């Protein structure tokens, strides 16, 4: 109907009064559903606004549970998900607007509640509700790039934006162009990397994720989906394999884990947002910040370092052990099928964590206790840095850091795992001869990149501002289109199903020399996995680099960003491995990409490489089976700004 | 296409070989794909059988795999799933027929083995095949009391069908009666259950249940199905609180369990089979027969009561301390989650089991030793008896006694998870008032039993029989339809969803007062398992006898679930007490995503453990049904009335 088209509205300029008209349309609010400031005078308002509009959409006023929690925050204030207090609220938000029956109430709660809670917290509990609510199914949410264009974009441009909507006339406004490498000069060598951290594209992704898997809400089962936990690692770890590749590609060396919290932080970051929602600018990090004892008293943070410290000792100690302990005393055994999973949230801490109490929340605290060092105790009466929220915190170099030592942990109980066996990685029968890769006007095996505008519609974020389009112009990486071409011999007399599995690695390390298995099986990014049916004798499998499962269409963003698949490569080309393994769908087959029911495969994540090698192999070509295959591939940069034609 | 339509003909008529033709058809077998004794009279055979067929089925001359293991099996043997030996020559023939490439080899392997290798043997081969393979699904296949009458009826009746086919023209053909409680006169108390342990229904539902969760070596992927030992200990679980219950409505008490295997059996049990294919019968045991090591050097047993004992120890041993140890010498914990489903994988044997080695084979080994009571060392070379075969197991009455032994060791583990808490099955808002049954032509709350005819015809399994149709009268318990009437209250605001689940148990004890709950836990049958969406306010929800989750309907058993027509416990002529429970749980807890009770070929679409409200003790304070409930609860006393009168079809 149309409620469901109704709903979208609400997330239309977020700032704007809901009686001010959104779109083509503006609601008919009762007077009892205006604020306390502008009720004293609402016949002036509703008049004011009311024409140029083709709908009216009525709003009947119903009873409406007590509102005093969701509006205990601030409207002024910052909101995440990672402080304590917040996880409270939102939590008991969102299970207002999943506890309104009927599609229509669902729209008067909204409509009343948006001009009284926090913008930020309104969009994450509405966005959670719809997407979990069982009416609103199939919908397309706005991208926050587009209602929260504050967290996606350099505060100099907001002045700008207001300028050229003030003075000139629709249909002859420039496009804005986006800055890009604006949060540090040359001096700081962190600063190559900004097409990464501080791509559009990466921290919707990653906020996304976070929608759809949260680790604390309320009712079990939206938190409880199949391996959340594996996913958590797995996650997270293909993104420090994704930007160790990165760096390589800047001259850099692998990102170094954040070994113990009590020493400074070298690299600092001041990430040049303006909040336009508290009306105030993100807190920057200084060189050498030191890590200190939280005490945010309004926030509900009450943390010493040591406690982190104690749940690290308590987790590594499971971890060796090979078992945990719950609440009630009893022993879980971290088992090669469910022992990744389980680790996963007791580390992030998710309600499924078998023992919250002992085993802690040492991801999300560690996120607070960095974005918080230069106000601790709340004396100076100043908000979280970038790394206290997900929308922003992959901006921050320590970010990489803290998440690096996390998958040290994780690795700290995966060779403990028994090696796979010839047999267990061979598909007898099956035989990968040969992978390549080709692009149009390019050698083979050869991947090209470089810069590309794109423009973007941030209108509907942009509040008390001019009606009108506002288009920005952002530059991010790309790659050329490329397709793999692998040939693979079937010799069995029967049709074979299996499983396509293409991950890419640097060829040699940081020095120059050809990289072992023990150093290169970390740093291999998944590239695609899809599944295929083998004719006995010869097949010639063909696979577009757009149909990666790894991967969401760009128009989709506006699942990992397309423009992001390839990593940068080098002008003078930086040589990588691909590699290709068929395994047996029969066993890897779950009988029933992203998925929402359960994950597609019976196979750990990062299967082929997840595990320390078996006996005798050194590196990548003695660890190959048959049924796998190498390739050199060169990745070349090319310093060029192509259009989106 | 047509290939999937001509493999089911290779269950027409499993004696007769494969060039005599089937149904409206023909194969057209090279002579190479004949046998050593027809070959060389193959000139005046084909040409001989080829007149009166419709289509003739070519069939292509493959290379066809060593066939060795699958014909080391005699062809006049009986076949059993539960001796070591067999295990692995039907898995090596399983693993031929999975095996060929096309459909047309399918069809090409399967014709020239059909005639080489035991009957028993190339139909289960063949099911399994067909059940999981790729190009063959939806395929509904014959039902095996037509292609092997022999293990569900009177071998009285074999001589009598002779007859009639060979004597009176067809269409004036009388249908044959099939015997009923032939087993035991008066004289054995047990003879009473003949409704429930000879019906073909019941023996029909766990053939099956086995053909589709096996534990057989074979292949993981076949045998790991979600929950597979939690399934095997439900759905055996729930046979004995059926059977229990029936037992209740026939004077008699609950059924003692095997305390110790040194002390006689006292029930014997002649099943009156006679085996076609073995042309033997199947021995019986006599009463105060007594287990016997075995030592049968060709079925590959080699196997003492001790070890047995053993075995049992262990487990014992393992459900007390609260954890396994599996080969590797690792502890894996019996924890509320996960623990019931192991412990069933160890108690079955099933490949799944995380240390066979250690804790043995203790169910299927158990089936074994107490069909070789008569004959243990092969010095009589006799055959087993009728608990050697899962497709007969279920008509002796010491199956309820080994299998309600097997059921304790599982309890002692229920008993040691913590109680359900008063918040963990209340659901916040719902409220249930009341919940009654309705048939037509009968009072409130009244459930009716009786006898009724049923028809089917077993022309296909009748080998070397004059063609032409043979119906059997099957004599079965019945019920009349009824109807379930629940009223709910929402007072939320808001649609919920909610798990409506119906058990239904005997309501007092042998003194007559009111079951306690510690008992009554353990004799409640469920009944219904369904998804249900209540609007704000209130709810009034109807649901038919035959929408049942935990049956399927007559149609399918006679050509899968629990047999519609034993849905219903028998009850008493002056009428059985019965107390009828609901619970509406919160789905939302409850739901397993994704796009039935013993049988799914899914995954199992429910995050509760399988008996969900009764498996586990009660809370401090609960002493009896009537207390233990929640206000999202409701219990009814329930009458069952028989009368013993044979009602017709319809
Ligand atoms: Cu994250
Ligand atoms: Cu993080
Ligand atoms: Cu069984
Ligand atoms: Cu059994």
């Amino acid at each position: 109907m149309n409620y469901k088209k109704n709903l979208l509205l609400l997330y239309d300029r977020p700032r704007e009064p809901i009686f001010m008209g959104k779109g083509k349309s503006v609601f008919d609010v009762p007077d009892n559903y205006l604020t306390d400031r502008y009720r004293p005078i609402g016949p002036e308002i509703q008049n004011r606004f009311g024409e140029l509009a083709e709908e009216r959409i009525p709003v009947r006023s119903i009873a409406l549970p007590d509102l005093r929690i969701p509006m205990s925050l601030g409207r002024q204030e910052q909101f995440s998900l990672f402080i304590p207090r917040h996880r409270k609220i939102a939590a008991r938000l969102i299970d207002i607007f999943m506890g309104m029956r009927n599609i229509e109430e669902l729209q008067s709660c909204a409509v009343f509640a948006r001009d009284r809670i926090n913008p930020y917290l309104f969009n994450y509990a509405l966005s959670v509700a719809l997407l979990h609510r069982r009416d609103t199914k199939n919908l397309d949410l706005p991208s926050v790039v587009e209602v929260f264009p504050d967290k996606y974009v350099d505060s100099r441009v907001f002045e700008q934006i207001r300028e050229e909507a003030t003075v000139v006339p629709e249909g002859m406004r420039m496009p804005i162009v986006i800055p890009k490498d604006f949060t540090a000069s040359d001096l700081d060598e962190e600063h190559r990397l900004w097409y990464f951290r501080e791509d559009i594209g990466v921290n919707l992704h990653h906020w996304h994720w976070h929608l759809v898997y949260p680790f604390e809400a309320s009712n079990r089962a939206i938190v409880d989906k199949d391996r959340r936990g594996e996913l958590f690692y797995y996650m997270h770890s293909q993104l420090i394999a994704r930007y160790n590749f990165e760096r390589f590609c800047n001259r850099l060396q692998r990102v170094k884990r954040l070994n113990n919290l009590r020493e400074p932080i070298a690299e600092g970051y001041f990430p040049k947002l303006d909040s336009l929602v508290a009306s105030r600018t993100w807190p920057g990090r200084v060189d050498n910040a030191v890590i200190k004892d939280l005490n945010r008293e309004l926030d509900q943070i009450k943390q010493d370092v040591s406690d982190l410290e104690r749940w690290i000792d308590r987790i590594y100690e499971a971890v060796h052990q090979g078992y945990v302990v719950d609440e009630s005393g009893n022993r879980i055994f971290l088992d090669e099928e469910k022992g990744i999973d389980i680790l996963g949230n007791i580390i992030e801490s998710s309600i499924l964590s078998p023992n919250r109490q002992l085993y802690g929340d040492m991801h999300n605290v560690g996120h607070v206790f960095l974005s918080y060092t230069h106000d601790p105790d709340h004396r100076h009466l100043e908000s979280f840095g970038v790394m206290g929220d997900v929308a922003t915190a992959m901006r921050d170099p320590v970010f990489y850091r803290w998440h690096s030592f996390i998958d040290d942990i994780f690795q700290e109980h995966k060779i403990k795992l028994p090696a796979y066996t010839k047999s267990q990685l061979t598909y007898e029968g099956i035989s990968v001869t040969g992978i390549i890769v080709q692009s149009e006007g390019a050698p083979v095996n050869t991947l090209h990149t470089y810069w590309q505008q794109s423009d973007v519609d941030l209108s509907r974020g942009m509040d008390f501002v001019p009606r009108g389009n506002v288009f920005a112009r952002f530059t991010h990486l790309q790659h050329a289109p490329f397709q793999y071409v692998i040939q693979i011999d079937n010799t069995s007399d029967a049709q074979r199903m299996g499983f396509v599995r293409i991950f890419m690695a640097p060829k040699n390390d940081e020095r120059g020399q050809p990289m072992l298995f023990r150093d290169q099986r970390l740093f291999m990014v998944e590239m695609d996995k899809f599944l295929v049916a083998l004719r006995p004798g010869a097949n010639r499998i063909r696979r577009r680099s757009n149909e990666s499962t790894v991967t969401i269409p760009f128009e989709r963003t506006f699942g990992w960003p397309a423009h992001m698949l390839v990593p940068k490569g080098l002008p003078e080309g930086f040589p990588a491995d691909l590699f290709v393994m068929v395994s047996n769908y029969e066993d890897d087959r779950v009988v029933q990409g992203v998925r929402d029911r359960l994950y597609p495969d019976r196979k750990a994540m990062g299967f082929p490489f997840d595990r320390l090698a078996r006996t005798g192999v050194d590196r990548l070509s003695n660890f190959v089976t048959p049924n796998m295959a190498i390739q050199s591939v060169n990745v070349i940069h090319i310093d060029k700004t192509v259009p989106r034609t």
